[PDB]
């Protein structure tokens, strides 16, 4: 296991655990999974408001730590700033509630959720009478002032961003009179599209990327085409995973942290949870992370869709 350290001192575990699942899926399970997780190793814990289930985030945390397992002090805990919160003067309230739903007194990271704006409201897709969803424009700047002062009031450890690109990171890394750069950029990072060149960017600004959809997505009917690539079925992968006597999934998470990326995985079943956690025990050589650099293919499973069948 392992962490690194972040710009503003605090530390993060290079491996977290991904907690959403479609509203098919009982909000039971997050609280069994979440535990199941801690149980195995993780201690790096990714939720956001959009994926109701910070109620039972929180609750498997506070389990495993009355049940002696975990202090509070050993659990990274990410949540998000939805797109309908961006006006500064939602940030802090919605920090609150992510807090008072989950039970604790602070995040160890709080991110804004993605650059582009909603509506403000209680819908998490806002949408007109076409069926369109509603955009909202805000200076992202303010939204980064209102986060910094959730961390100088202890209510966040530290603060970051996702789905920035490299000029909407300029923008804040550039706004005079910042007071705390982001620590992050989750972005969607796996071989069909390793971000090599943001990856870059952000090692050249002491910005951690923390990778999400690594094993490829949970392909969500709402919005990947059936017929794009399965990467956990990529040819490379499964001989990589002969060679190393290991997994695909496996495989495509130890990339990343060779790499200097931290990686979130998401898995609901109890076995692959574990199995997981072993991305620890072995190492690609450096012909295998080559062999895997290849296979760049700028396929993004996550796009503008992604905003819309939200319930
Ligand atoms: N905008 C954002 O910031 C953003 C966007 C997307 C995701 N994320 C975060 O990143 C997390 C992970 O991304 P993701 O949800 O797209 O899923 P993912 O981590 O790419 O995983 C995809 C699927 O991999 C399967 N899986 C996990 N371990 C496996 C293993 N060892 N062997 C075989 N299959 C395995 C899981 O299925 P099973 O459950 O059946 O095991 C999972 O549904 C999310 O849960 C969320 O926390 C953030
Ligand atoms: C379940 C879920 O859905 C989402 C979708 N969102 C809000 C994103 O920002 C994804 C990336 C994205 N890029 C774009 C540009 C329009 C091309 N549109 O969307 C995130 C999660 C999660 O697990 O966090």
């Amino acid at each position: 296991h392992q962490c690194v350290k972040l710009n503003d001192g605090h530390f993060m575990p290079v491996l977290g655990f991904g907690t959403y699942a479609p509203p098919e899926v009982p909000r039971s399970k997050a609280l069994e999974v979440t535990k199941l997780a801690i149980e195995a190793g993780f201690r790096h814990i990714d939720s956001a408001h959009l994926y109701n289930n910070e109620e039972q985030v929180g609750l498997a945390i506070r389990s495993k730590i009355a049940d002696g397992s975990v202090k509070r002090e050993d659990i990274f805990y990410t949540s998000k700033l939805w797109s309908t919160f961006h006006r500064p003067e939602l940030v802090r309230p919605a920090l609150e509630n992510s807090l008072k739903k989950a039970q604790l007194d602070y995040v160890d990271l709080y991110l804004i959720h993605s650059p582009m704006s909603l509506k403000p409201g209680e819908e998490l897709s806002p949408t007109d009478e076409n069926g369109k969803v509603i955009f909202d424009i805000v200076d992202l700047c303010t939204t980064w002032e209102a986060m910094e002062k959730c961390k100088d009031a202890g209510l966040a450890k530290s603060i970051g961003v996702s789905n920035f690109n490299r000029r909407q990171l300029e923008m804040i890394l550039n706004k005079p009179g910042l007071k705390y750069k982001p620590v992050c950029n989750q972005v969607e990072c796996h071989p069909y599209f390793n971000r090599s060149k943001l990856l870059d960017f952000c090692k050249s600004k002491d910005i951690v990327l923390v990778a999400y959809s690594a094993l490829g997505s949970q392909r969500d009917k709402r919005w990947v085409d059936p017929n794009s690539p399965v990467l956990l079925e990529d040819p490379v992968l499964c001989a990589l995973a002969k060679k190393h006597k290991r997994t695909p999934a496996l495989i495509a998470l130890r990339y990343q942290l060779q790499r200097g990326v931290v990686v979130l995985a998401k898995s609901y079943n109890e076995q692959r949870i574990r199995q997981n956690v072993q991305v620890f025990e072995f190492q690609l050589t450096a012909e295998d992370m080559k062999a895997i650099d290849g296979l760049d293919r700028n396929l993004h499973y996550f796009n503008s869709d992604s905003f819309a069948s939200h319930p």
